[PDB]
Parts: C-alpha cells; sequence; structure tokens
DNA sequence: ATTATGACGCT
DNA sequence: AGCGTCATA
C-alpha cells in the first residue's frame, strides 16, 4: 500500500557510444564512413579477430568476434580498420583517448560513473530538479525529445518507424501530470530532455553518435539503452515494467547473463523476469543467497538501488597479451622478452597517467595462464609497485611467478605459457 | 586461435 | 590475498 517503496526516487540514464571503435576510426578516416566496416586486431590468423561493427555490416551478419576472413564470406565489400601494434602487441590507447573526450563531455552535465571504455551512468535526479524549476510548470514539447522513444507506447485503440516513435511520444507527453514536481514520470521525461541536449553536445564536439537509456536505476537504464540503437534514446517508466519484463528473457538483465542467470531458469522453471514476481524474497534468497536474492525480490519488481558512484577513471591499468596455440612461450629468454614489452606498455601509461590524474599505483598484479588449463587465469600473484620503470617491474614479475616453471632446465619454460598479464593498482593520491 | 581489457564478489 | 564471475570494445 501507502508504505510500499516504488523505486522511483532517481533519474538515472546509462550512455553508450554507438560501434565506438568503428566511429573513431570512420572519424580518423573519412572513406570508412556510412560504410560496412569493422575494427580488427592482428591480421595474420585468419585475417584478424574482430572487436567492433558498424551497423551497416551488422546487416550482413558481422558480428563481434568473428574472424575477418569469415566475416569477408558474408560482407565481400566489408572495410576493417587494424588496431595499432606496439611492442609486439595491439595497442588501444587511440580508444582510450577517445573515451576520455566523451567522458570529460557528460561530466560537465552530471557525475558520472564511468562503466566501460564506451559507457557511463549518470545521476541526473538533481539536474532534473534544476530544470523542473526553470520550466515553472511549462509543458515539454514534443521538439525537446527529437530521438526519444517510450518504452510500451504507442498503445490502444502509421506503418513507418519515425512515426510509431511520435506516436508513442504523443501519447506519453500528453498524459503527464507537468504541475507536480515531484511527479515520477515527469521526472523521467526532463532527464531525457537533459540527454538529448548531453547526446548533441557529445556529437557536436567529438563527432561521435551514442544510444542512452533514462529510467529510475542503472539496471533499467541499461535495459533500455539498448532498446533502441543505434543514435536513439529510451525512457523506461517504472509503470512500463510489468509488461517488459512479462517477455523478457532473464538473461538480459545486466548480472543473469552468465551461470546466476542459468541457476535462476534452471531451478525456478522460470524463462522471463516478470516471473520471479511469484517468489517470496526467503525463497529467493534461500536459492540464490541472501544478497542475491533480496535483489532479485526487488529487481523483477523494476526496483534497484545501487548508487551511480562518482568515479570518472579506471581503477586499474593493465596489460596483456595471449600466446594461443604454437606461440605459447616456451623459453626464458621467451618469457623475459614479453614480460618487458608488457612493463614498458605500462610504464608509459602508468606515467601518463600520474601526470594527467595526480595520482600513483602502489601494487602490481602478475596473472599468467599455463597450457592446458581450462581457466581463463592461472596463477594470479602481487607484489609492490614502488617505482614506475619497466625493467624493474618486469624482473619483478619474473621473480613472483619464475617458479611456476615445471622444467628442470634452468633455460626451458614448461608447461609454455598461453597468456602473461601486468595490472597496476591500489592507486593513492600524489 | 577472439583478445585486451576492467569492476566487483567470495572466503 | 588469490580466485571466480560478469561484463565491454
Ligand atoms: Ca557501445
Ligand atoms: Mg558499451
Ligand atoms: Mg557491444
Amino acid at each position: 500500500g501507502p508504505h510500499m517503496a516504488t523505486g522511483q526516487d532517481r533519474v538515472v540514464a546509462l550512455v553508450d557510444m554507438d560501434c565506438f571503435f568503428v566511429q573513431v576510426e570512420q572519424r580518423q578516416n573519412p572513406h570508412l564512413r556510412n560504410k560496412p566496416c569493422a575494427v580488427v586486431q592482428y591480421k595474420s590468423w585468419k585475417g584478424g579477430g574482430i572487436i567492433a561493427v558498424s551497423y551497416e555490416a551488422r546487416a550482413f551478419g558481422v558480428t563481434r568476434s568473428m574472424w575477418a576472413d569469415d566475416a569477408k564470406k558474408l560482407c565481400p565489400d566489408l572495410l576493417l580498420a587494424q588496431v595499432r601494434e606496439s611492442r609486439g602487441k595491439a595497442n588501444l590507447t587511440k580508444y582510450r583517448e577517445a573515451s576520455v573526450e566523451v567522458m570529460e563531455i557528460m561530466s560537465r552535465f552530471a557525475v558520472i560513473e564511468r562503466a566501460s571504455i564506451d559507457e557511463a551512468y549518470v545521476d541526473l535526479t538533481s539536474a532534473v530538479q534544476e530544470r523542473l524549476q526553470k520550466l515553472q510548470g511549462q509543458p515539454i514539447s514534443a521538439d525537446l525529445l527529437p530521438s526519444t522513444y517510450i518504452e510500451g507506447l504507442p498503445q490502444g485503440p502509421t506503418v513507418q518507424k519515425e512515426g510509431m516513435r511520435k506516436q508513442g511520444l504523443f501519447q506519453w507527453l500528453d498524459s503527464l501530470q507537468i504541475d507536480n514536481l515531484t511527479s515520477p514520470d515527469l521526472q523521467l521525461t526532463v532527464g531525457a530532455v537533459i540527454v538529448e541536449e548531453m547526446r548533441a553536445a557529445i556529437e557536436r564536439e567529438t563527432g561521435f553518435q551514442c544510444s542512452a537509456g533514462i529510467s529510475h536505476n542503472k539496471v533499467l537504464a541499461k535495459l533500455a539503452c539498448g532498446l533502441n540503437k543505434p543514435n536513439r534514446q529510451t525512457l523506461v517508466s517504472h509503470g512500463s515494467v510489468p509488461q517488459l519484463f512479462s517477455q523478457m528473457p532473464i538473461r538480459k538483465i545486466r548480472s543473469l547473463g552468465g551461470k546466476l542467470g542459468a541457476s535462476v531458469i534452471e531451478i525456478l522453471g522460470i524463462e522471463y523476469m516478470g516471473e520471479l514476481t511469484q517468489f517470496t524474497e526467503s525463497q529467493l534468497q534461500s536459492h540464490f543467497g541472501e544478497k542475491n536474492g533480496s535483489w532479485l525480490y526487488a529487481m523483477c519488481r523494476g526496483i534497484e538501488h545501487d548508487p551511480v558512484k562518482p568515479r570518472q577513471l579506471p581503477k586499474t591499468i593493465g596489460c596483456s597479451k595471449n600466446f594461443p596455440g604454437k606461440t605459447a612461450l616456451a623459453t626464458r629468454e621467451q618469457v623475459q622478452w614479453w614480460l618487458l614489452q608488457l612493463a614498458q606498455e605500462l610504464e608509459e601509461r602508468l606515467t601518463k597517467d600520474r601526470n594527467d590524474n595526480d595520482r600513483v599505483a602502489t601494487q602490481l598484479v602478475v596473472s599468467i595462464r599455463v597450457q592446458g588449463d581450462k581457466r581463463l587465469s592461472s596463477l594470479r600473484r602481487c607484489c609492490a609497485l614502488t617505482r614506475y620503470d619497466a625493467h624493474k617491474m618486469s624482473h619483478d614479475a619474473f621473480t613472483v611467478i619464475k617458479n611456476c616453471n615445471t622444467s628442470g632446465i634452468q633455460t626451458e619454460w614448461s608447461p609454455p605459457l598461453t597468456m602473461l598479464f601486468l595490472c597496476a593498482t591500489k592507486f593513492s593520491a600524489s
């Protein structure tokens, strides 16, 4: 009843760049613009592995993780841009720097949480209050929401896409109560107006387009964002949740795409998020633990409390390289050469980070994989990170791992290593 | 032989 | 601490 919380206390958005690495390359090389194209890393093995795909290329069935040689079978005219290689390895600097461009623009509108290289959550609650004041009871024009979809509309008593969008938008705005400064639906709508503005600024100042979700929490915002891509934004209201979830596979919700989601489906014998409402909170906690159970009980009702954390910078800086199949490292000289290559890239990024962001990493984590282990990581050991010096870091990394060498011979390494990873962590102010 | 990342949970 | 899960380009 009147004491039942409804998770409508915040306005949260999730902004996510469209085919991000592709846009970065298309900005740089106008010949790639408005083409089926993809970004690939390496080239020798099957033409390289695809890591990003333009929407034009997606239409041919080209996807992430496809080998370029195979993508070309689906899309013969597919254009490719290659990730830079430095020190024998893929170097992602260009995309990290482009990400900083976008994050800095977003930060002008609101506090953001960097969620990945190309997405951020935004807490718009305060910005919406402010805007509502300027608005002075004044209605919101559809003109202010030129790329917004309202999930669930139109409904009730045209055959084109933009026409449908506008019909739904009209129904939404027609039903809005603008004299109520605490109406959650109104708050969301003003949130969407601001996100249009944010998205316009990103595109004007970088050339990059993005999509966005606006709702009352991060999970719904994230879900909303993916509903209409590319170059569009979607508002998911509290009221839209029961219908939206009634046919929403559990795996589509953030954090349920893996083993836990599979267990929810298996144990409960359900398929869709909305089906969760029929279980008590204790029932869910009994299956999935106290934390997950409470989370599931609220989430299937559209409610979630995880805050947008004030964090624009990554918490770790790492460098890693796989050495698959035949290329596995089998000599000490090999292992040491590559630890050095990694350590040199890490030093470069750490030094730039110290200058830009006034902080220093204090721990170095070293991880490897050995030929034969199904797990991505085989062994992870940390040591002190006291100086930004590549030779020192690589010498230290070798020290902490050198006893993983089964080989009775000093010069030989066995079993061969199929992955090396150096990660700087535990930052302190400087 | 997707690879190169990055955040957070468990014990 | 070291390991596991889930996620994104
Ligand atoms: Ca994206
Ligand atoms: Mg993304
Ligand atoms: Mg993606």
